[PDB]
């Protein structure tokens, strides 16, 4: 398959939480199929201004930030959604002032009143169960941080090919190893959690 | 260093022309150094290389500029929550630049239809006020302005341009940005100067 090389599924997932856990981000797909799109994904734990200016020079710059569910109703947010830090910021779309909304909205003592609406991020609802219950990008980051010990939020978005074509799984390949970000699927990610976080008695 | 573009009057004007010529044009509030910057493109010549353009350099939250009549036939949601767009037919996962390209056309079409486009989306629509930026000093109003005195179908893209480092571009970046890239650059102020000499009933 066009991912065996790097691993087997739960291969790939572990060095996936390693690179996390050590502050570097990762590439998300649905699955193995050559015409699948991608996703960066960073830990916001460990989220820089550098990252975030990557993040938006090489993708959609339509940045996404996936929280728990518990996270989203600590904000009020609605059960499209934008948001932007009231404190913190200037005219919030830059990478330093979107890091800025991210981690105001990410942090677990947020209340509402620490963001204004609209903004230049647009937050996201992990569904309960995660890529078990739902096997979208949303849930896929959020497990990846609860899967690696993390602040349990994450930001992804869509790798966009310099011609504004979309990354498809070769490119996403080529860009992982030129950035060394690990390459995994929400497959390999189902395949992990019925392993290891299942019942076995 | 805004004057290198020319005076109030040719800034406009040469705006007004790169449009006509399927070029984009760079837009600031005034002169003042501190402000931040969008490209604008046409979007009656608007290609995927353009659209390629604004992701690779702006914010890429790439905003569609259309008057109220326009918004009105689309069935957007009057001028709390983000409006975002998507072409029901024609794309795929919508977020490609041609994917985006056909996604604005088809929402500009002076013959769209509200079941043309599906929401929520990766195109954000914004609805210019009646009189232009004589009634409102947004670069939304602007946009839709500026395609109006050009001549051309009365709707525009918008992002904001971004330096390499993730920082916004500010006026003197704004400035080189246009120099490199041959964008007239022009403001807000410019343009209700203009359209106070120009656009009025004598």
């Amino acid at each position: 398959s066009l991912l065996a090389e790097f691993g087997d599924p739960i291969t790939r997932v572990e060095n996936a939480l390693q690179a996390l856990r050590e502050g570097r981000g990762v590439l998300l797909l649905d699955d193995e199929d050559r015409e699948n799109e991608g996703d960066i994904i960073y830990a916001v734990e460990s989220l820089t201004t550098a990252q975030m200016a990557l993040m938006i020079r090489e993708c959609s710059g339509i940045v996404c930030l996936c929280l728990t569910e518990a996270q989203a109703d600590r904000l009020a947010l609605p059960p499209t959604v934008s948001i932007e830090a009231k404190h913190g910021v200037t005219t919030g779309v830059s990478a330093q002032d979107r890091v800025t909304t991210i981690k105001t909205a990410a942090n677990p003592q947020a209340k509402p009143e620490d963001l204004a609406r609209p903004g230049h991020v647009f937050p996201l609802r992990a569904r309960a169960g995660g890529v078990l219950a739902r096997r979208g990008h949303t849930e896929g980051t959020v497990d990846l941080m609860q899967m690696a010990g993390l602040q349990p939020a994450g930001v992804l978005c869509e790798l966009t090919n310099p011609d504004g074509s979309m990354a498809k799984t070769p490119e996403i390949i080529e860009f992982g190893k030129l950035h060394n970000m690990p390459v995994l699927t929400i497959e390999d990610m189902v395949q992990y959690r019925i392993q290891f976080d299942l019942k076995l008695a």
